[PDB]
């Protein structure tokens, strides 16, 4: 089997994408954030505490005939970015692109955090890391990759997200048409539980390559590119203005600049990511300050290749025997 499902920037700045996602029978159909840096499908529900809803889509699973209650099991996750969400369990159909995965756990969330209540497009989260970050106790749940993975055609998912534009998640297949090139496999630590690799290194604009390790996790649930300081600083001294702002809480820049790019390498291979990418708009409406797109990892503990960098690549998630990443240029 295959699937293939379109996914959609939930703002102007791509701050993360939504992707239709079709829960119970009949199906309800939910728009969740893809997140390959964890390991949980949570949805706002029936559920929620009212007062955390504002304007979500929201699961009820006794209007599903095939909802059951996973007795006895609860979840609770918190994200890297403070964010946090917890709940309860039932097993149901869930369905991306036309694929399917009966008795997939689905965490009906009881309470989530303000940022998940004050962002009305995100309907929950399908978690795409390995299955060994999954919150559910007392018995861990598989992702609905993991579910999905023996049907599929190819132990595979594909990320192919679009700048400022739509794109597209596949699972069990690559699409040859989707990329330019080849894609440059390379391989994946499973150790944090996270799609972990180590880049062969950078360029900034039209500078030379520095060849040095970076190790870091495929994250398409994390809007930028968090980076070592040494990097991020060697790339921000390239554009005029731009300083490190602890007021802000990263890197801002004159909105009057026009940035460079930012290379990094996989293998031998190169992804650019344009200058443009790296725009995050003012920090507030109408400032002439603007938010850096590759900030500092140094207060997180691990390098992330966010949505910055995955949006200028088409990204194989392989999940074979052994795991391995692919990157091509599009």
């Amino acid at each position: 089997s295959t699937g293939s499902a379109t996914t959609t920037p939930i703002d102007s700045l791509d701050d993360a994408y939504i992707t239709p996602v079709q829960i119970g029978t009949p199906a309800q159909t939910l728009n969740l954030d893809f997140d390959t840096g964890s390991s949980d499908l949570w949805v706002f529900s029936s559920e929620t505490t009212a007062s955390e809803v504002d304007g979500q889509t929201i699961y009820t699973p006794s209007k599903s005939t095939t909802a059951k209650l996973l007795s006895g099991a609860t979840w609770s996750i918190s994200y890297g970015d403070g964010s946090s969400s917890s709940g309860d369990v039932y097993t149901d159909t869930v369905s991306v692109g036309g694929l399917t995965v009966t008795g997939q756990a689905v965490e009906s969330a009881k309470k989530v955090s303000s940022s998940f209540t004050e962002d009305s497009t995100i309907d929950g989260l399908l978690g795409l890391a390995f299955s060994t970050l999954n919150t559910v106790s007392p018995t861990q749940q598989k992702t609905f990759f993991d579910n999905a993975k023996a049907s599929l055609d190819s132990p595979v998912f594909t990320a192919d997200l679009g700048y400022h534009a739509p794109g597209t998640y596949n699972f069990g297949f690559i699409d040859t048409t989707a990329y330019t090139g080849s894609i440059t496999y390379t391989a994946v630590s499973t150790k944090q539980g996270f799609w972990e690799w180590t880049s062969t290194g950078y360029a900034v604009g039209s500078g030379t390559f520095k060849s040095t390790s970076i190790d870091g996790i495929a994250d398409t649930g994390t809007t930028l590119l968090y980076l070592p300081a040494t990097v991020v600083s060697a790339y921000w001294a390239q554009v005029s203005g731009a300083k490190s702002s602890s007021s802000v809480g990263g890197y801002v820049f004159p909105c009057s600049a026009t940035l460079p790019s930012f290379t990094f390498g996989v293998g031998s291979a190169r992804i650019v990511i344009p200058g443009d990418y790296i725009d995050f708009g003012p920090i507030s409406t109408g400032s002439s300050s603007c938010f850096g797109g590759i900030q500092s990892s140094a207060g997180i503990g691990i390098n992330i290749f966010g949505d910055v960098a995955l949006k200028a690549a088409f990204v194989v998630f392989n999940g074979a025997t052994t795991p391995t990443l692919g990157f091509a240029s599009k």
